[PDB]
DNA sequence: AAATTTGTTTGTTAAATGAGCAAATTT
DNA sequence: AAATTTGCTCATTTAACAAACAAATTT
């Protein structure tokens, strides 16, 4: 049904699936929690950031260091994966 | 004074460590372990849309959320998420968040 | 009766893409 | 020594943008 999910245990020491979706909407309950009205204003951004980085890794790990492999997993240009890569500077 | 707060711990999970304890790791670590696990179960079929799919599972839940807060306004809703109230209604429509 | 937000459009800017290449690098 | 990937570039398609503004809505 759905592929992208995060090991969770409850009380009863079961481990379970739960989308990662729903981890984000926990980060963000979070975040939003914490503030007090203060106002937000890049949460695109920091969002995206803090996803990218991991997925960058992880795909570069996978491919083991192969750009252009990984390019064509994410399914973007060799183009945009080396400006993403300078981003972070994870060059 | 005020205490440092890195990026990373600014979006935050509840997690249970080996010791019955719970606490919170960065949402990044998450989004390793969703891939990790993803990976694994691949089992060397081809990919080609590894960031559509992540994008999407992401995004998704921001939305739902950011127009949570701001009681269904689109205006600060993009203000607050720092992008253009036309891509705002575009991203809504792609999911039928309205 | 305001003030704001929506829904839609326009022209402009910025980002992403594909193709091409020599020169490194892996096979 | 052949095959592939890198590190550029250029040019083209596509997305994101800010600025409008009448019509609906919320204050």
């Amino acid at each position: 049904s759905d592929v992208l999910t995060v090991s969770t245990v409850n009380s009863q020491d079961q481990v379970t699936q739960k989308p990662l979706r729903d981890s984000v909407k926990q980060a963000l309950k979070n975040y939003f929690a914490q503030l007090n009205g203060q106002d937000v204003n890049d949460l695109y951004e920091l969002v995206l950031a803090e996803v990218e980085q991991p997925l960058l890794d992880m795909v570069m790990q996978y491919t083991r260091g192969n750009q252009t492999r990984a390019a064509l997993m994410m399914g973007i240009n060799r183009g945009t994966l080396r400006k993403k890569l300078k981003k972070y500077g994870m060059n």
